């Protein structure tokens, strides 16, 4: 099942797909931490993009988003296959913004 | 079948896969026309590309091509799924150059 770690000096970022990516709805789990601790009750936004091409406009998915107890359940629906840039934005409790980037190769 | 006619003034590259895209072996059939002349005994190569992105070094392939008659059949190993870049470059027998390009969603 498709995972990256996303690293940004004191911020990681996991994220996992739940079960294997598919065309259709997914499901992706994050879990942001700062010197390794759960960043909770955090404003956590992910979106998914894939640019324009030959027969397709380009296209934005914004997941939704919940938390548990510092694990973020980000549901979206990916239309199509092909490459999908992941953008992840975590505003913490406290206040602080980070931003982080990955790919899916669907 | 993925399927698409490149126009580029007077050049038409029709290009047409083997059965669906997907990873692995990956076969192409391209018929370019200058002004609707079939363009025989051209030097016909095609590149593949996945541009470097985030999580994901850049992978480039180019196919094995061979001519029959104006047909030109690509012939490439696709190790991974995604959006592959489709370059078309093409030296005619008279010495004229073209470039065309598309992408795949794989
Ligand atoms: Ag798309
Ligand atoms: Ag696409
Ligand atoms: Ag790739
Ligand atoms: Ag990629």
């Amino acid at each position: 099942p498709w995972e990256q770690t996303l690293k940004a000096n004191d911020l990681e970022v996991k994220i996992k797909s739940v079960g294997n990516p598919i065309k259709g709805d997914n499901t992706f789990v994050l879990s942001p931490t700062l010197k390794g601790k759960a960043l909770e009750k955090a404003i956590v936004r992910v979106q998914f993009m894939m640019p324009e091409m030959p027969g397709m406009p380009a296209m934005k998915e914004m997941a939704q988003v919940s938390e548990k107890n510092g694990l973020y359940e980000a549901k979206t629906n990916l239309s199509m296959n092909g490459t999908w840039q992941v953008r992840v934005d975590i505003k913490s409790k406290e206040g602080e913004v980070y931003r982080a980037k990955t790919s899916l190769d669907l």
